[PDB]
């Protein structure tokens, strides 16, 4: 199920680590972006919705589908400090 996630870019950015991108799959034959940690105190653990596990769609007008790690890093990174993070949170369990 898909939600909209509303984050401030923190001194140190969004607050979590991302796996997985074309080339890198973080699951055997997902291409897609992975949640991996949620820092604590971060932007992201503060607003409290995401979580490991979930798949990144994108970051505000920036689509995470299908592409490689190094972009979605890029992504993060420099994108405003006023973020609309799309996800997907996992119908099987884990990520």
């Amino acid at each position: 199920k898909i939600m909209e996630i509303k984050l401030i870019k923190g001194p140190k950015g969004l607050g979590f680590s991302i796996a997985g991108g074309v080339g890198n799959q973080h699951i055997p034959g997902d291409n897609s972006i992975y949640v991996t940690k949620i820092i604590e105190g971060g932007a992201a653990h503060k607003d409290g919705k995401l979580q490991i596990g979930d798949k990144l769609l994108a970051v505000n007008s920036v689509g995470l589908e299908e592409v490689t790690h190094e972009e979605a890093v890029t992504a993060l990174k420099n994108t405003s400090d006023f973020v609309y993070l799309k996800v997907a949170k996992p119908t099987s369990m884990y990520i």
